[PDB]
C-alpha cells in the first residue's frame, strides 16, 4: 500500500536525525571551531580589500607588459639601424656568415657561404628544452634555400641582433623568447634551441598569427570564387585549397564572407553579410567551400556588383577598414570597367586577383583589375604555390602603415595560443620593423614601403598567474582577464588544449580563444559585467549567481562579488571574484622556534600512525623545494627542508610556511585529542579533515590508500561545494570506475567549519566522514518499515517486489535504495535507472536542469554538452501521481532539511509500464550552437580604433603583372 504523507514525514525524520548526529559526532565540527577560538593569539585576521587587490595585480601586469615592450622597442630600433647601414653583397666566399641552423643534426661529423656553429645545450627548467644562451638560432623553412643571395644577406645583417638579444636577457632574466620573423622566411630566436623534434617541417614564420597581426591592420575581406564550368577538375580543388589557406590567415579582428558566382552571385554558406573570423565561422565557411560544384557561364559584372554591395553593408559589425576583394578565378575576357567606375571610383577598395590552376586563358583583364584598384595579381599553378601566394597580400596591406612613420609602431598582444616550441599557453607582443635605407639622405622611397619583418617576445600565462596570487583567497575565489573580444586571458577553466570546433568526424596551430561566457555559466548580469569590462570601466557587483562544481556534476547557488578594473596601459581588464565569506583570511604569527618544531614533528612520515595519514599541497614554499606529482616524495622533501636550517629562511615565503605549520598544529591537536579517544565507530569508515593551508589528514592509516582526492586543497570539489552550503553535503561516489566503489571506501559527507572571530566570519577548513554502506543499509531497512502494520509489507523489505524506497542527492545521483539491484548501482544518475520518475520529477519541478557547452574536451572518435541538476523550489513535501501508459504510479517525495538529500517513495516500478527514454546526465558529444543564429545576434566586442588603410603617398606601380 501507499502510506500517508505524514507517515513518510515521520519516517524521514528518524533517518535524518541518525545521519546528522552521526556525521556531526564522528567528524569533529564543534571541536575544530573550539580549537580555532581557544588557540587564538597564534594568528590574526586580515582583510581582503578587493579594490586594492585588483589594482595591485593590474599594475603588476602593466609593469610586466611594459618591461616586455621595452625589449621590443630596442630590438626594432637596432634592427632598423643595422639594416640601414647594411651593404648589399652578392657573393660569399666559403665561410662568410656564421649561424646555427635550428634543424641541423647535432652530430653529422662532416655551406656555399655559411659556416655552421656547434652549440652546447645545457638545460633550463624555465624552458623545459635544452638551450644555449651564447647565440641565436635560425629557422629557414623547407622550401627556401639557405644559399640564396637574399637569404645570406639576411643571415649577415641579422647577426647584429644577438648582442641586443643578450642585453635584453641580461636586463630581464625572465624573458622566454625573442624572435625576429623576417619577410624572407627565416626566424631568429635568441635562446638557441633545436627545432621541434613523416615529421615534415611545414612551419613558416610569415603565417603565424603574431606575424600577421604585426604586419598589417584588421581587414574586411570578401572572397569571390568563380564556379563557372571552366574551373571544373583540378582548378576547383586548387581553388578550394587556396580559399581554405587564405581563411587560415585571418584573426578574430578580421571579418570575412565567401561568395561565389557562375551567372548569378550567391553566398556559399548561411552567412549573408560578413562574419568575424572565429575558429567556428571559419569552419562553417571552409565546409561550405569544400562542397561547391562548377557549372555555368562566368558573369563578372554580377559577381563584382555583389561583392561591392556586401562591402557596403553597415547594419552589421565589421572591422570598418581595409576593405578588400579577393577574386579566385582562372582567366577571362571581361574587365568590367563600368562596375569599377560605379562602385569603386575613389579607390577605397583594393582588389586582389588570383589566376588559379594550370590552363591557358587570357590573364590580361584580371591583371588589369589588380593594377587599377590598388591591388596585386597572383598565380597558383599547383598545390606547392598555395601557401606562398596566399600569404603575400599582407605585403600590399602594410604599405600605408609603413608610410605612417613612427606612429604605426605600437606593441600589440595576440590571443592565447600554444607555443610552437612546446612551452604551453603564451601570448606574443609584436612590433613591425621598417626599411629605412636612404632616409638620412632623401634617396629611396620606392621599395622602402615594405616591412623588414616583425619583432616578437613571448610572455607565458604562468607569469601572469604568478603576478596574481590566489592563496589569500578561499578556494572559490579567483582572478580572470578579458580582452576586447571577450576572450579570457586568465581563467581557472582555461586548459592548455585546443578549442573544439565541432563534432569530431570519423576517419596546435589555432589560438585558444575561449569567451568569458563560454568559460562560466552565462547569466543576464554576467553579460552586463562582461560588456562593462570590455568598455574599459571599473566597478563592483554583488549578486546571487549559479556556480558549477569542480567535478562537473552539481550546481550551487552562491552569492559572489565581482570587482574589476581596466589594466591601464593595455586593452585587458582584470576582475576578481570573491564570495561573501572570503572577505577575511587567517594570517599566521611569527611564533617562535619552539613552536615550529612541535608543529613540524607531527607530519613526519613515520608519525602518521597516531596522527593519521597526512597530505601536503604542492604549493611552492621555497625556490629550492621542487614540486612533484607523488605526494610522498614532496612530503619527504618538505620534511627534510624544514629539518634543514630553520623554517624561516630567505628564498622562501614566510606566510605560506607559517600558515601550513599553523594548520598542521591545529589539525594534529584535533585528531589526537578527539579522534584518538574513539578508535572505531559503528557507522564510519574514515574521518578526514581538509584545511586551507594545504594539509589533508585521514584518521585510519589504512584508509589513506583509498583517498583519491587531489592533494591540493584548493582543487577539491567537495571542499568548494561545502563552502557554499551552511549545511551537510553528501558527495555521491563514482559509478563503474576502476577504483574502489562505495563498498570499500564509503559515501562521503562533508561539513564546512565556520568560525566567528571578533565580528568577522571565516571558513578555514572542511571535515567529514565516509559512511560505510553496510551499516546504513542495515539501518535503512528497520527505521521506515512498521512490523505489525500488515501481513504484506507496508514499506520496503530487503527486496520488495512492489515498494521502491530510494534516496537521492542534490544532483539526482543514486546513494542508496532497498533493492539489491539498485544498491549495486550506487553513484549512478537516477535518469539512467528509472527514466520516467526522473523526468516527472523534473516536470513537476522537483529538480531543475541548466545545460552548458564544453569546448576544451576530447572525444574518442570536440565540443561536448554538459548537464547538471539542482534543487529549485527548495520546499519539502513533494507528492503526486505519475502516469504510465494505461496505468498510474503514485509517489511521495520528502527532503531532509539539514542535508542535500531527498527521499522519494514511488509505489512500484513494475506495476505500471512507462516508456523507457533514458535521461542521461553524462557529457554527450555534440556540435556547438548553430553559428548562423549566433552570428545573427553577435556578442558585444570593441574592435581596434587605429587602422592604416590608405595613404596618398603610396605607390601602386608594383601591381604584380608587369613584374612577372
Ligand atoms: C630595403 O630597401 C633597400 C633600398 O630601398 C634595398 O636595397 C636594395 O636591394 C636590392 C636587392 O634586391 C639591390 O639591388 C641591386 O640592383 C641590381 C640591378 O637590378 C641587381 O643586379 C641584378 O638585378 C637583377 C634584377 O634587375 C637580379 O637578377 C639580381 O638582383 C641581379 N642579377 C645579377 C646577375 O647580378 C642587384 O641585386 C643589386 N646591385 C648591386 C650592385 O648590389 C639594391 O642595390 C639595394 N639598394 C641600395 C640603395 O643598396 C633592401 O634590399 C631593402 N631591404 C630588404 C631586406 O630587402
Ligand atoms: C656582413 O658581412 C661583412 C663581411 O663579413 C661584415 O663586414 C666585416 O666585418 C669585419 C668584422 O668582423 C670587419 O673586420 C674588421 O674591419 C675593421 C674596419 O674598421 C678593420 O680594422 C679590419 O678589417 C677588421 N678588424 C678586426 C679587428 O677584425 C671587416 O672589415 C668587414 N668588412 C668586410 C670583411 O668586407 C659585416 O660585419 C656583416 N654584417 C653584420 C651586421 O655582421
Ligand atoms: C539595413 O540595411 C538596409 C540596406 O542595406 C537599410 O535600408 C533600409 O531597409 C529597410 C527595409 O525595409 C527600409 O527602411 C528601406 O528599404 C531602407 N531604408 C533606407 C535605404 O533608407 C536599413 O535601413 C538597414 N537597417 C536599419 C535598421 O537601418
Ligand atoms: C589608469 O589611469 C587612471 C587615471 O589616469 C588611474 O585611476 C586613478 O586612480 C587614482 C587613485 O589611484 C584616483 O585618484 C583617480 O581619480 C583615478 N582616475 C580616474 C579613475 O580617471 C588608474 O589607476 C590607472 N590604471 C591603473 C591600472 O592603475
Ligand atoms: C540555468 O539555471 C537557472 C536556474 O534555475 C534557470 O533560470 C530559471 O529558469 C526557470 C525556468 O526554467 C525560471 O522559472 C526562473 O525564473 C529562472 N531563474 C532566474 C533567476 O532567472 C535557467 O533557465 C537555466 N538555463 C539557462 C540557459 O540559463
Ligand atoms: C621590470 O623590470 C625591472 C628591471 O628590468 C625589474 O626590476 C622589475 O621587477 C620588472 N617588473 C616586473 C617584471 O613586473
Ligand atoms: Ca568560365
Amino acid at each position: 500500500p501507499f502510506p500517508s504523507a505524514v507517515t513518510i514525514k515521520s519516517w524521514v525524520d528518524k533517518m535524518q536525525e541518525d545521519l546528522v548526529t552521526l556525521a556531526k559526532t564522528a567528524s569533529g565540527v564543534n571541536q575544530l571551531v573550539d580549537i580555532y577560538e581557544k588557540y587564538q593569539d597564534l594568528y590574526t585576521v586580515e582583510p581582503n580589500n578587493a579594490r586594492q587587490l585588483v589594482e595591485i595585480a593590474a599594475r603588476d601586469i602593466e609593469k610586466l607588459l611594459s618591461n616586455r615592450s621595452k625589449a621590443l622597442v630596442r630590438l626594432a630600433l637596432e634592427a632598423e639601424k643595422v639594416q640601414a647601414a647594411h651593404q648589399w653583397r652578392e657573393d660569399f666566399a666559403s665561410n662568410e656568415v656564421v649561424y646555427y641552423n635550428a634543424k641541423d643534426d647535432l652530430d653529422p661529423e662532416k655551406e656555399p657561404g655559411s659556416q655552421r656553429i656547434k652549440p652546447v645545450f645545457i638545460e633550463d627548467a624555465n624552458f623545459g628544452r635544452q638551450i644555449s644562451y651564447q647565440h641565436a638560432a635560425v629557422h629557414i623553412p623547407t622550401d627556401i634555400y639557405e644559399g640564396s643571395t637574399i637569404v645570406l644577406n639576411e643571415l649577415n645583417w641579422t647577426s647584429a641582433l644577438d648582442e641586443v638579444f643578450k642585453k635584453n636577457r641580461e636586463e630581464d632574466p625572465s624573458l622566454l623568447w625573442q624572435v625576429f620573423g623576417s619577410a624572407t622566411g627565416l626566424a631568429r630566436y635568441y635562446p638557441a634551441s633545436p627545432w621541434v623534434d613523416n615529421k615534415i617541417d611545414l612551419y613558416d614564420v610569415r603565417r603565424r598569427p603574431w606575424y600577421i597581426q604585426g604586419a598589417a591592420s584588421p581587414k574586411d575581406m570578401l572572397i569571390l570564387v568563380d564556379v563557372s564550368g571552366s574551373v571544373s577538375g583540378l582548378t576547383l580543388k586548387l581553388i578550394r585549397t587556396s580559399v581554405s589557406e587564405m581563411l587560415e590567415t585571418l584573426s578574430d579582428d578580421d571579418f570575412v564572407n565567401v561568395a561565389s558566382f557562375n551567372s548569378n552571385a550567391q553566398d556559399v554558406s548561411c552567412f549573408q553579410h560578413l562574419v568575424q573570423a572565429n575558429v567556428r565561422n571559419k569552419k562553417v565557411l571552409k565546409d561550405a567551400v569544400n562542397n561547391i560544384t562548377a557549372k555555368g557561364i562566368t558573369d563578372y559584372k554580377k559577381g563584382f556588383s555583389f561583392a561591392f554591395e556586401q562591402l557596403l553593408n553597415y547594419n552589421v559589425s565589421r572591422a570598418n577598414c581595409n576593405k578588400i576583394i579577393m577574386l579566385f578565378t582562372d582567366g577571362g575576357e571581361e574587365r568590367a570597367q563600368e562596375i569599377f567606375n560605379k562602385y569603386n571610383k575613389d579607390k577605397k577598395v583594393r582588389v586582389f586577383t588570383f589566376s588559379v590552376g594550370q590552363h591557358n586563358y587570357d590573364r590580361g583583364p584580371i591583371q588589369w583589375m589588380a593594377c587599377e584598384n590598388k591591388g596585386y595579381y597572383y598565380e597558383i599553378p599547383s598545390i606547392g604555390a598555395i601557401r606562398i601566394n596566399t600569404q603575400e597580400y599582407l605585403d600590399v596591406l602594410g604599405r600605408p602603415m609603413v608610410l605612417a612613420g613612427d606612429k604605426a609602431k605600437q606593441v600589440q598582444w595576440t590571443n592565447v595560443y600554444l607555443d610552437a616550441l612546446e612551452l604551453g599557453l603564451v601570448i606574443t607582443g609584436t612590433l613591425p620593423v621598417f626599411n629605412i635605407t636612404g632616409q638620412f639622405e632623401n634617396k629611396t622611397n620606392l621599395k622602402n614601403q615594405l616591412i623588414l619583418g616583425v619583432m616578437g617576445v613571448d610572455v607565458s600565462l604562468e607569469d601572469i598567474k604568478r603576478l596574481t596570487p590566489r592563496f589569500t583567497l578561499c578556494p572559490n575565489g579567483y582572478y580572470f582577464a578579458i580582452d576586447p573580444n571577450g576572450y579570457v586571458l586568465l581563467h581557472p577553466n582555461l586548459q592548455p588544449k585546443p578549442i573544439g570546433v565541432g563534432i569530431p568526424t570519423i576517419n596546435s596551430q589555432e589560438p585558444v580563444t575561449l569567451d568569458f561566457l563560454d568559460a562560466e555559466l552565462e547569466n543576464d548580469i554576467k553579460v552586463e559585467i562582461r560588456n562593462k569590462m570590455i568598455d574599459g570601466e571599473s566597478g563592483e557587483k554583488t549578486f546571487r549567481t549559479l556556480v558549477k562544481s569542480q567535478d562537473e556534476r552539481y550546481i550551487d547557488k552562491g552569492n559572489r562579488t565581482y570587482t574589476w578594473t581596466p589594466v591601464n596601459g593595455t586593452d585587458y581588464s582584470l576582475a576578481l571574484v570573491l564570495p561573501t565569506y572570503s572577505f577575511y583570511y587567517i594570517k599566521a604569527k611569527l611564533e617562535e622556534t619552539i613552536t615550529q618544531a612541535r608543529y613540524s614533528e607531527t607530519l613526519k612520515p613515520d608519525n602518521f600512525e597516531e596522527s593519521g595519514y597526512t597530505f601536503i599541497a604542492p604549493r611552492d614554499y621555497c625556490n629550492d623545494l621542487k614540486i612533484s606529482d607523488n605526494n610522498t616524495e614532496f612530503l619527504l622533501n618538505f620534511n627534510e627542508f624544514i629539518d634543514r636550517k630553520t623554517p624561516n629562511n630567505p628564498s622562501c615565503n614566510a606566510d605560506l610556511i607559517n600558515r601550513v605549520l599553523l594548520d598542521a598544529g591545529f589539525t594534529n591537536e584535533l585528531v589526537q585529542n578527539y579522534w584518538s579517544k574513539q578508535k572505531n565507530i559503528k557507522g564510519v569508515k574514515a574521518r578526514f579533515v581538509v584545511t586551507d593551508g594545504g594539509i589533508t589528514r585521514v584518521y585510519p592509516k589504512e584508509a589513506g590508500e583509498n583517498w583519491q582526492e587531489n592533494p591540493e586543497t584548493y582543487e577539491d570539489s567537495f571542499y568548494k561545494r561545502s563552502l557554499d552550503n551552511d549545511n551537510y553535503v553528501f558527495t555521491a561516489p563514482y559509478f563503474n570506475k576502476s577504483g574502489p566503489g562505495a563498498y570499500e571506501s564509503g559515501i562521503m559527507v562533508s561539513k564546512a567549519v565556520e568560525i566567528y572571530i571578533q565580528g568577522k566570519l571565516l571558513k578555514p577548513a572542511v571535515v567529514g566522514i565516509k559512511i560505510d554502506v553496510n551499516s546504513w543499509i542495515e539501518n535503512f531497512t528497520k527505521t521506515s518499515i512498521r512490523d505489525p502494520c500488515a501481513g504484506p509489507v507496508c514499506d520496503c523489505k530487503r527486496n520488495s517486489d512492489v515498494m521502491d524506497c530510494v534516496i537521492l542527492d542534490d544532483g539526482g545521483f543514486l546513494l542508496m535504495a532497498n533493492h539489491d539491484d539498485y544498491t549495486n548501482q550506487i553513484g549512478r544518475f537516477f535518469g539512467e535507472i528509472d527514466p520516467s520518475l526522473m523526468r516527472h520529477l523534473v516536470n513537476i519541478s522537483v529538480y531543475a536542469f541548466n545545460k552548458s557547452y564544453d569546448y576544451q574536451s576530447v572525444c574518442e572518435p570536440c565540443i561536448t554538452e554538459q548537464t547538471q541538476y539542482f534543487f529549485d523550489n527548495d520546499s519539502k513535501s513533494f507528492s503526486g501521481v505519475l502516469d504510465c501508459g494505461n496505468c498510474s504510479r503514485i509517489f511521495h517525495g520528502e527532503k531532509l532539511m539539514n542535508t542535500n538529500l531527498i527521499f522519494i517513495m514511488v509505489e512500484s516500478k513494475g506495476t505500471c509500464p512507462c516508456d523507457t527514454r533514458l535521461l542521461i546526465q553524462a557529457e554527450q558529444t555534440s556540435d556547438g550552437p548553430n553559428p548562423c543564429d549566433m552570428v545573427k545576434q553577435p556578442r558585444y566586442r570593441k574592435g581596434p580604433d587605429v587602422c592604416f588603410d590608405n595613404n596618398v603617398l603610396e605607390d601602386y606601380t608594383d601591381c604584380g603583372g608587369v613584374s612577372g
